RNA sequence: AAAA
């Protein structure tokens, strides 16, 4: 079971694709957020989501509205909303108005909630992240940390046991939940690249 | 002097209405992401953006192109750009390809540097949100359970000199006010008026509606 | 790539 929040533009197809792809099911949370006031594209596009959604056998999407005037007061309306959704919060960044869409990035950021968001190149090619990308560049490494990983930015992957001399493991295991390396040899991944980057 | 790190996409319209609003000088860096390769839309917006540059003296673009196959590679690439930009770092991310806007918000938050964001309604209407690095900062900060207790108080009592806010605290003054300097740096609250009343603003509503 |  998990949750969609997704704002809505004019193009219900977006959304019809992120629910198939992802394998939407009934028991799933739908919740979209639109500007006030709600256009008349918007309202079409929800009419039509509408419909092919009772086809499908997908879940019944909940609409908020919301006006967007300040930063802070349509933050907390977005959080609001995100503190009763089920984690993990499934998002995509492709539809919808841009303001709605970086309010909802955000919120699902600062709310510490599992969630993966994904971010098309037009509506073929996609990005995605989550929860633990963000918060394995967010954050502040220790030294023991920081020169570990440093060398192994150097060695490019026990052998490292001799080197900053210790026993021989169970960092290793920490740092593999944060995504930043792999596990024979000990394989630093692109995420630990970005991690050495912001902390050089 | 400041820069302005942007992507562009068929229309500059809102490059140039940042930099009218922000009032724009020749010596700042402006420095604009393109995917690769640069398609004929985007190279006819960016000397649509030059010829207007000129006459208004404004800075100059920088223009680099990317590649975007992955979310870590491509990040990679945004990074490099930002950290050699100085601070501030003033972005708007109505325009351009929305990947290439993700990867420019987020890797501006992760390098820890100080910026603006613009974010501008479509439909040309005058609607428009901004924050900025100490928005982000005071969202995600770990706020001990002492600091809850403050901000507790001032969301229950709607304003309180420092006399009656050390009283309630059972604190010195001198100490009350050191910490609300500190919160003070993360703008979660103000002290305005005669009476110095310090006060939380909406930003400060956010991070206690956080913490519940 | 201005609710794509």
């Amino acid at each position: 079971m998990k949750s969609y929040f997704v704002t809505m533009g004019f193009n219900e197809t977006f959304l019809l694709r992120l629910l198939n792809e992802t394998s939407a099911q009934k028991e799933d949370s739908l919740v979209i957020v639109v500007p006030s006031p709600i256009v008349s594209g918007t309202r079409a596009a929800i009419e039509s989501l509408r419909a092919q959604i009772s086809r499908l056998n997908y879940p019944p999407p909940r609409i908020y509205e919301i006006e967007i005037t300040d930063f802070n007061l349509a933050l907390s309306k977005i959080l609001d909303i995100i503190l009763t959704l089920p984690e993990p919060i499934i998002s995509d960044l492709t539809m919808g108005m841009r303001m709605i869409n970086t309010l909802i990035l955000l919120g699902i950021i600062v709310s510490r909630k599992r969630f993966t968001v994904y971010v098309r190149d037009e509506g073929s090619r996609v990005i995605s992240f989550n929860d633990n990308t963000i918060r394995a560049l967010m954050r502040d490494y220790s030294r023991e940390e920081m020169k570990l990983l440093n060398v192994l930015y150097e060695t490019k992957g026990t052998e490292l046991a001799k080197m900053l001399d210790k026993s021989e493991i169970n960092k290793i295991a920490e740092l593999k939940k944060f995504g930043i390396l792999t596990q024979r040899k000990v394989e630093l991944n692109e995420l630990g690249l970005n991690v050495i980057k912001l902390n050089k």
